[PDB]
């Protein structure tokens, strides 16, 4: 949210959190796997870049998510969304002390 962090916009002008996804999710902006994979990347990159602290547990936790994608990104197909029209054209044409004591059941 602005109110957290106002400068979010004006230093990571690409939003995309778990959130984001979820607010995507009903208005079909996905077409392949690599969309989601550089989401992903991304999401890592920024996580790093706005809290440059390499021992914030935040940090900790993103390194699990990215182990995480790593294991349950293999069952996804590289399948791109084709509208049948343009198949049929080529085949016609072919035919803070809550975060504290997160941080601190991490370290433990």
């Amino acid at each position: 949210s602005k109110r957290e962090a106002p400068d979010y916009y004006t230093f990571i002008k690409q939003p995309m959190d778990l959130g984001t996804m979820t607010k995507k999710l009903k208005s079909l902006q996905y077409k392949s796997k690599a969309e989601f994979v550089y989401d992903l990347n991304l999401i890592w990159d920024n996580c790093l870049k706005y809290n440059q602290d390499m021992n914030h547990p935040l940090r900790r936790m993103a390194n699990g998510m990215r182990k995480e994608a790593d294991k349950l990104i293999p069952l996804i197909p590289d399948i791109t969304i084709r509208s049948r029209a343009e198949v049929e054209a080529e085949e016609r044409r072919k035919q803070i002390n809550g975060m504290a004591l997160v941080g601190e059941e991490a370290a433990e």
